[PDB]
């Protein structure tokens, strides 16, 4: 059973409206499903959008933010809870402690570093929580091509690759995450 | 001036000999250039290969390894120094403290998480040390395609993208790293 889902997403909104539409769909879907949203606690970009959609639909939202970037990404004032921690490592360790699964929406280097960090923690045996990509147009196509290449070239085992699910529908991706097994 | 270079690379050797050839070329080139190699301190895979090539050519090598994975990746016994630290975060923080620049050889999820983590630290203003991709065949082509897309879609600023240089020649990449500017 999933009870809460951690979402990583851009602090920018992105160059076209499709990104915000995907964030809205996902926030709304999490709430409708009974799941708590865990996220970086910002009000900027897709972070703000996914929290707002979760809240508009009645969902619980917990934001996790380092002290050092409260003003930069604008700590969201209308969350169920906003947890302010000591630094970047603490933030990711806490989001993981509260989540049953992880979803990456489109984002930048921060979204990607979070995804990869948490993926390695599964690789190293610290958790067995599944990760997912919410696909928006062909945003992630070249990343998936690259990750599959890592398995062909034998830098990543198949079972480690298989921790990352993917879907363009929030419902179908959440189903894949809820059913996935080590 | 570069005095020391941190290398991230696979703990696997990879499915074909080209990867080991690139690691050998890079280790040998670092040593010939007078640069200290900083790396994860393993004797497995491309990690072992790049340290051995640096050492065979007379270079200094410093390995940085968490306590918890000494047996797993085989702490290298013939380094200038092997520093054993408390955990994963400590390892990356220490490699960064000792390096003037970062190079990613081909690798898996660990190589990628390290690259992305250190890249964000530049993004957040903690350092201004350049990063580089050593290109081996078209290994990184789809990653570069994806990263460029992040800038087109406005999830990453151009100046943040520009912290990552790239080359197939160790000499040309090291020149790009030594000359790069914020
Ligand atoms: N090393 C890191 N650890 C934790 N959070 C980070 C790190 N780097 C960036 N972030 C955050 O991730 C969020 C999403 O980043 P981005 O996808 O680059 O817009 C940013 O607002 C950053 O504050
Ligand atoms: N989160 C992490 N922090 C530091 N090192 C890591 C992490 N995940 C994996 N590694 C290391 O990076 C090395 C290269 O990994 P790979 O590229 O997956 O073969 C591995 O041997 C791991 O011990």
């Amino acid at each position: 059973t999933l009870r809460s889902v951690c979402v990583f997403c851009g602090a920018s909104p992105g160059a076209s409206p499709v990104y915000q539409e995907a964030a809205v769909a996902l926030g709304r879907h999490l709430a409708e499903r009974g799941l708590t949203l865990v996220y970086g606690g910002g009000a900027v970009g897709l972070m703000g959008t996914v929290a707002d959609a979760a809240l508009a639909a009645g969902g619980e939202v917990i934001g996790i933010i380092p002290q050092s970037l409260q003003e930069a990404e604008i700590g969201h004032k209308g969350l169920t809870r906003l947890e302010v921690v000591d630094g970047m490592h603490a933030r990711k360790a806490r989001m993981a402690e509260l989540a049953d699964a992880f979803i990456a929406l489109p984002g930048g280097l921060g979204t990607l570093e979070a995804l990869f960090e948490v993926w390695t923690w599964g690789q190293l045996g610290y958790h067995a929580k599944p990760l997912g990509l919410l696909e928006v147009n062909g945003f992630y196509d070249p990343l998936l091509t690259f990750l599959d290449h890592l398995v062909d070239e034998r830098f990543v085992r198949a079972e480690h690759r298989g921790m990352l699910q993917r879907g363009a529908s929030p419902e179908a991706l959440l189903d894949a995450l809820a059913a996935w097994t080590p």
